[PDB]
């Protein structure tokens, strides 16, 4: 692998976070199911290179896949990112979701703090868009966050390189008094997510020229805003 396995967990499906009965009325990720979504991101690790991604999120039959494309660009041989020197570990933040109203979809810029292995931060700032697939209605949110944490840790048994993640991702920042206190919507999409769901991930890459592929398989159990993934080098 190329690259450091933090540096790609936020490219490794937020329809699995958990939204709460007040906000499930602003739940683009689901409502957008079973046709999907497309997510497109620029990650831009300071002083060093950038990744350019996009992925369809989308249902085939019972289970949700994650297709995509990643092209890395202008990285240092030696720096952070190619040197491989990032702690394994990942730090627990919000991510705020905004509608963009002109894609029928959201929008997120965020930054992830990556610990340096004797240094200090690498920061990597993500700008990220959302779009649907299908034509149907689709639930556009008013502002909120998602407070996501993260584990990462390996599998004893397994020899080749890899990465085992459990994440849990809860909505919040929109209180019961909102919308005068209105619940109501369509539970088109959401309905899909009311047990546990199994999930493949699948990406391509290149990073400076470097080509690698990555498959990612596990579960998601909305309810809990959970998700449990393993991913391999392929």
């Amino acid at each position: 692998l190329p690259v450091p396995w933090p540096t790609l967990v936020t490219t490794f499906v937020q329809c699995f976070s958990r939204y709460p009965d007040h906000m499930k009325r602003h739940d683009f990720f689901k409502s957008a199911m079973p046709e999907g979504y497309v997510q497109e991101r620029t990650i831009s690790f300071k002083d060093d290179g950038n990744y350019k991604t996009r992925a369809e999120v989308k249902f085939e039959g019972d289970t949700l896949v994650n297709r995509i494309e990643l092209k890395g660009i202008d990285f240092k041989e030696d720096g952070n990112i190619l040197g491989h020197k990032l702690e394994y570990n990942y730090n627990s933040h919000n991510v705020y979701i905004t509608a963009d109203k002109q894609k029928n979809g959201i929008k997120a810029n965020f930054k992830i703090r990556h610990n340096i292995e004797d240094g200090s931060v690498q920061l990597a700032d993500h700008y990220q868009q959302n779009t649907p697939i299908g034509d149907g209605p689709v639930l556009l949110p008013d502002n909120h966050y998602l407070s996501t944490q993260s584990k990462l840790s390996k599998d004893p048994n397994e020899k080749r390189d890899h990465m085992v993640l459990l994440e849990f991702v809860t909505a919040a920042g929109i209180g019961t008094g909102s919308r005068h206190h209105h619940h109501h919507h369509s539970r088109k999409g959401e309905e899909l997510f009311t047990g546990v769901v199994p999930i493949l991930v699948e990406l391509d890459g290149d990073v400076n020229g470097h080509k690698f592929s990555v498959s990612g398989e596990g579960e998601g159990d909305a309810t809990y805003g959970k998700l449990t993934l393993k991913f391999i080098c392929t």
